[PDB]
């Protein structure tokens, strides 16, 4: 079921500028479309050079990301404008989100209040509600993959980015090669079990703990420790960080950081939880 993308030179149509993102398999650059002057983010994904290579991204994996992206139109999720390709790269022309990572914002700013945390979290929940309503599991939710529209307002607006691990969950679970960042992955990821929408809900619990405390709940000194911690549900609320945080906030996290995916809050549960619900 593979398709093909526009094979004119991206350079003919766009000018690139500042670098917005860089990872193992992709680089993201601001860009401007010549015909309109509108600005975008160009994500250059390196292709695989042979069938059996570990370097670059398989065409299947690229096309999955593109196909999911084409489905989406919501204020809290990145959208896709165009796709180009050449021998080396697939080039996704994505919506531009220019206010930086939530990761960097958190690093740079004072500790959040519950209101500040919930103003972020509610947007994340709304985006994930959209995705999950479409049976799209993101599988890579973390502060690095939440981008701020404008970092210089009291209550920054966000979009979820980076659909490189996202999958359609049309049979309730998927059982494929899916493994994100140890600090954020759910126990079923760690244990290589079938995965569904529920994994993203665990990640949201981790994000929430971080938003409220500045600390990562499962993080060990090595990746293997972090993974062991996740699987064991080895976290606690430290008084030094949480003494002035409401018990209802803690309840919200506690009901997301649950090993059995069936018992974990769903996205609808999270929206109705008393900490969130009006
Ligand atoms: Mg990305
Ligand atoms: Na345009
Ligand atoms: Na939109």
């Amino acid at each position: 079921h593979m398709t093909v993308f526009r094979q004119e030179n991206v350079d003919d149509y766009y000018d690139t500028g500042e670098e917005l993102g860089s990872g193992q398999f992709a680089v993201v650059k601001k860009c401007r479309e010549k015909s309109t002057g509108l600005q975008y983010a160009a994500k250059f994904i390196k292709k695989r050079r042979t069938k059996s290579s570990r370097r670059g991204v398989s065409r299947e994996d690229i096309e999955r990301e593109v196909s999911i992206l084409k489905e989406i139109q919501h204020p809290n999720v990145i959208t896709l404008h165009e796709v180009y390709e050449n021998k080396t790269d697939v080039i996704l022309i994505l919506e531009l989100v220019a206010g930086g990572e939530l990761f960097d914002f958190l690093a740079e700013k004072e500790s959040l209040t519950e209101e500040e945390a919930t103003e972020f979290l509610k947007q994340i929940l709304n985006g994930v509600y959209y995705l999950h309503s479409l049976q799209i599991a993101h599988f890579d939710l973390k502060p690095e993959n939440i981008m701020l529209l404008d970092r210089n307002v009291p209550k920054p607006r966000i979009k979820i980015i980076d659909f490189g691990l996202a999958h359609k969950i049309d049979f309730g679970n998927e059982f494929k090669n899916i493994f994100g960042t140890p600090e954020f992955v759910a126990p079923e990821i760690v244990n290589y079990e079938p995965l569904g929408l529920e994994a993203d809900m665990w990640s949201i619990g981790v994000i929430t703990y971080i938003l409220l405390s500045g600390a990562s709940p499962f993080l060990g000194d090595t990746k293997q420790e972090t993974l062991a911690n996740v699987s064991a549900v080895n976290y606690e609320f430290e008084d030094e960080y949480f003494s002035n945080t409401s018990a209802l906030a803690k309840d919200f996290i506690r009901r997301l950081l649950v090993k059995d995916p069936k018992k974990r809050m769903t996205i609808q549960d999270s929206l109705q939880h008393p900490w969130i619900k009006p």
